[PDB]
């Protein structure tokens, strides 16, 4: 996350680091046994980290779970990232509470302007490297459809939409991938993809959710 601020231990509890000997990307509890993320990073043998602030460090509310399986979307496109969407089965439930909670699915679209909380432990600099040990939030509204369009002609989907600033700042990065956008309490995105980091009139893409709900509900009841 570039231009964001520490969230504070827990306070996004729906949060999941992916990890494969170290972090990778960003997920979202939907609910004891499943998460989404973006389906561009997929692996195998995927840990599922809940209840983490630092990633480095074990501060006692955490729970560490492998997971069983993983459903990539039928439709994604590792070419030009549409349909970035995966499914990831606990091979145990979690244990929710105050710090490992889930996170509800839209039940409908959300409009331009919307505010939204995007979050992760991706690089925090638009030019350069630094990786936060401590998760990392970002308030960002929805952007126009024709601002997204405007910015990457030839590549948005109705399967994705932009949040941030045009103006350039903020944005989210490398390692926050597959991390939740939420607005309003509900999962509306997941971090896909973007052109560098923050910078001007290249707003952040992400996976429009609300596409996904009965794909992700009938899924999840088949496996
Ligand atoms: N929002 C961005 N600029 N991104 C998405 C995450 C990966 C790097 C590009
Ligand atoms: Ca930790």
């Amino acid at each position: 996350i570039v231009g964001g601020y520490t969230c504070g231990a827990n306070t996004v509890p729906y949060q999941v680091s992916l990890n494969s000997g170290y972090h990778f990307c960003g997920g979202s509890l939907i609910n004891s046994q499943w998460v989404v993320s973006a389906a561009h990073c997929y692996k195998s043998g995927i840990q599922v980290r809940l209840g983490e602030d630092n990633i480095n460090v074990v501060e006692g509310n955490e729970q560490f779970i492998s997971a069983s399986k993983s459903i990539v979307h039928p439709s994604y496109n590792s070419n030009t990232l549409n349909n970035d969407i995966m499914l990831i089965k606990l091979k145990s439930a979690a244990s929710l509470n105050s710090r490992v909670a889930s996170i509800s699915l839209p039940t409908s679209c959300a409009s331009a302007g919307t505010q939204c909380l995007i979050s992760g432990w991706g690089n925090t600099k638009s030019s350069g490297t630094s990786y936060p040990d401590v998760l990392k939030c970002l308030k960002a509204p929805i952007l126009s459809d024709s601002s997204c369009k405007s910015a990457y002609p030839g590549q948005i989907t109705s399967n994705m939409f932009c949040a941030g600033y045009l103006e350039g700042g903020k944005d989210s990065c490398q390692g926050d991938s597959g991390g939740p956008v939420v607005c309003s309490g509900k999962l509306q995105g997941i971090v896909s993809w973007g052109s560098g980091c923050a910078q001007k009139n290249k707003p952040g893409v992400y996976t429009k959710v609300c596409n996904y709900v009965s794909w992700i509900k009938q899924t999840i009841a088949s496996n």
